[PDB]
C-alpha cells in the first residue's frame, strides 16, 4: 500500500531539489542573467535572449523553474529577481567555485574511489573566478591585516597562484606606490587576470604571468619584491609535489629574498573534529571543501602541520590570525606572517 | 565590516551544501557501498576497499564527509549507516535518475541556453536504471491497476522503452501465463534488462530488443501483444519526432494489432499551474522534471493535448487514472487505459 510513502519521499529527495536549485543559480550567475536582471529590473524573455544570444523556450524554462522556487517574479512585463532573489548576489563566488569549478569533481568520485583512478579533475578557470569572488570577505581582508603588522612598508608585491588577480586589483588599489606581479598557472584564470588588471587601469603596475609557483620562482623573472602571498597555494604544492617539495620552495623563497615578508592563507584541517563540524560554516563550506580534497591532488593539513614546516624551512612566525568572525567565524582559515629566521 | 555577513553565508550556499550531499548519497547508492553497509551492518574502510576494489584514503573522505552530515556513525569497530542514511534506502532511483542521470544536462544548461547549441545530453544508462527504481512506487502500480479495467486478460505484453525491464519482471512475476517482449533503446539500459531477467528466471518468457519505440513497431518481430505499455515514451517520440510522428505511431500499432489495449502513463505539463507547483512533490521532482525537459529533446504536454493526439490516432478512451494518493497526490502522472476506436 505504501502508507504515507509520498510525505517520506518529499523529505528524501530534498537534496535533489537543492541540487537542481543550486546547479540553477550557478547557471543564473554564470551566463550574466543575474546581472542583466539586475541592470534591466524587468526584462522579458524575448529582450533577455536579444542581449545574452540565447534561446526563448530553454530561457523561459529556466526562468519559470526559478520562479517557482521564489528566486524571480514574473508580471505582464517580464522577469525580475525576487527579493530572494536578490539577497543571492552576494555568494556568487561560492556557486561559481563550487558548482562552476567542482561539480565535475564530486561527479567523478564514484569513479575516481577505485583502486589506481587516478585524481578527480576540476575546471580550475572556474575554481579560481569563483575563489577570487569568495576572497574579497574573508582572505583579502586577512591577507590586508597581516600586512600592515609586517614591519616593513609593502612596495614590490608577488602574488603566487593569483587566480583573476583579485588580490592584486584590491590591494593596488588601495595602496598607490605598490608595483606587483601575479603568477597563475590555470590559462582561463590567467586571461581573465590579464582583463581584469586591464579593466582596472593597472597594466603599468601589476604584471600577470601564465605559470605555477615552483616554476615562477624557478623562472628568470627580474622582480624583486618585498612581500609574497601564498593564498591556498601550499596545499597545492604539498599534495601535487610532496612536503620536501614543500620545505625547499620555501626555501627557495628566503635564499633569493633574503629580507621578504611571506603572507601564507591555509585551510587547518579539521574535517575529524566533532566540534569544530557543527559550526553551520563547517557544514555548509569546510565539509563539501575536506571532501573535494580527498580526491584532488591536493592536500590539507593541520595548522600545527604548517608551523612544523615553516620552522624545516628556516621562517620565524612573525604574527599568525584568523578571518574576521563576521564573514567566517570558524577558526578554520588561518593567515602567517612570516619571515627569515 | 561586513557585518552580520557569516550568518547570511551559511543560509546563501545552503543549496551547494545539499548540492554536494545529493552528489555523495548518488555514488554511495551506485559504488554499492549502501548495499555493502546493509550487509555488513559495520565495516571498516579496509574491509569495505577489499570488497569494492577502492582506495583507503579516498573511502575515509568519503565517510566522514558522510558521518559530518549523519549518513553515517563511526565507531572503533568502522562504519555504519545510521538511522537518517538507512530511511534514504527507498529513494534510490530518484538519486539515480536526477543525480546519475541528470546531473550532465542541468551542467550543461549555462551553454545550452545559447542560440543553436542543440539539446543537452544526459547518461540514459542511468536515466533508465532510476527510473524503472522510482516505478515500483507509482508507474508499476498505475499500469496493474489500468490493466485490471481492461476488458481482456494479458497474455502477450510488449513494453517499449523498457530501461533495465523492471515492469516486465515484476508483472511477469505476479501474473505467470504472460509472455512478454520489451525494447529499449539505450545500449547500457538494454544490457541492465537482459541481465534482470535472466536473474529473475524469466528468460524464457521474456525477451528484451534493443532498438527504440517506432523502429521497434516497424520491424519484423513475430510477437502478438495484447498489451502494449507506453511508460512516459510519447513526450520523447513527440520531442524528437513530432507531434504527426507520434498520431503515426500510435496509428501503426492499432493498424497492426486490431484488438490491442494500450496503456500510456504521461506526465500531464503544469510547470505554469501556480497551485500545483506549490505541492511538496511539485517543488520537489516535477519542477526539476519541468526543466530538464526544455532542455532535451522531449516534449511534456497536457492531460487535454494527449487526449486529443488519442482522439486524432482513432483510439477510444476506456478509463484514466492518476497514481495512488499515497505515493504521488500531485495528479500529474497520468496513466490512460485505450482501445482502437
Ligand atoms: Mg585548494
Ligand atoms: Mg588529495
Ligand atoms: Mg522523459
Ligand atoms: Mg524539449
Amino acid at each position: 500500500e505504501n502508507t504515507g510513502f509520498e510525505t517520506t519521499l518529499i523529505k528524501g529527495i530534498e537534496p535533489i531539489r537543492q541540487f537542481v536549485l543550486a546547479i540553477s543559480i550557478y547557471h543564473l550567475f554564470d551566463t550574466k542573467l543575474f546581472s542583466l536582471l539586475i541592470k534591466h529590473e524587468v526584462a522579458s524573455p524575448e529582450v533577455a535572449c536579444n542581449e545574452l544570444g540565447m534561446e526563448k523556450e530553454k530561457l523561459l524554462g529556466l526562468f519559470r523553474y526559478l520562479k517557482n522556487e521564489g528566486i524571480l517574479l514574473e508580471t505582464i512585463d517580464g522577469f525580475s529577481l525576487s527579493k530572494e532573489g536578490h539577497a543571492l548576489a552576494p555568494f556568487e563566488g561560492w556557486y561559481v567555485m563550487l558548482v562552476g569549478g567542482y561539480a565535475t569533481t564530486f561527479l567523478q568520485m564514484g569513479e575516481r574511489l577505485q583502486e589506481g583512478a587516478g585524481w578527480a579533475t576540476r575546471d580550475a578557470t572556474k575554481v579560481g573566478v569563483g575563489s577570487c569572488g569568495i576572497s574579497h570577505f574573508d582572505a583579502i581582508p586577512l591577507t590586508r591585516s597581516l600586512m600592515a603588522q609586517a614591519p616593513g612598508t609593502c612596495t614590490k608585491l608577488l602574488d603566487l597562484g593569483c587566480g583573476n588577480g583579485r588580490y592584486l586589483a584590491e590591494f593596488c588599489k588601495a595602496l598607490p606606490q605598490i608595483q606587483a606581479w601575479g603568477a597563475e598557472p590555470d590559462r582561463g584564470g590567467f586571461e581573465e587576470a590579464v582583463d581584469l588588471i586591464e579593466k582596472e587601469g593597472l597594466s603599468h603596475r601589476v604584471h600577470i604571468s601564465h605559470s605555477g609557483a615552483v616554476e615562477f620562482l624557478d623562472s628568470d623573472f627580474d622582480f624583486e619584491p618585498d612581500f609574497i602571498v601564498l593564498g591556498f597555494v601550499l596545499h597545492e604544492i604539498l599534495g601535487q609535489a610532496g612536503r620536501p617539495a614543500v620545505v625547499n620552495f620555501l626555501k627557495k623563497i628566503v635564499h633569493r629574498f633574503p629580507a621578504i615578508n611571506l603572507i601564507i592563507i591555509e585551510v587547518d584541517n579539521q574535517f575529524d573534529n566533532a566540534g569544530a563540524m557543527r559550526h553551520g560554516l563547517a557544514l555548509a563550506y569546510y565539509n563539501p571543501y575536506y571532501l573535494l580534497h580527498c580526491f584532488t591532488n591536493q592536500l590539507l593539513v593541520q595548522d600545527a602541520d604548517w608551523l612544523d614546516i615553516f620552522a624545516e624551512a628556516g621562517l620565524s612566525l612573525v604574527t599568525r590570525e584568523t578571518t574576521s568572525d563576521q564573514v567566517d567565524s570558524t577558526g578554520l582559515e588561518i593567515g602567517y606572517l612570516l619571515r627569515r629566521a
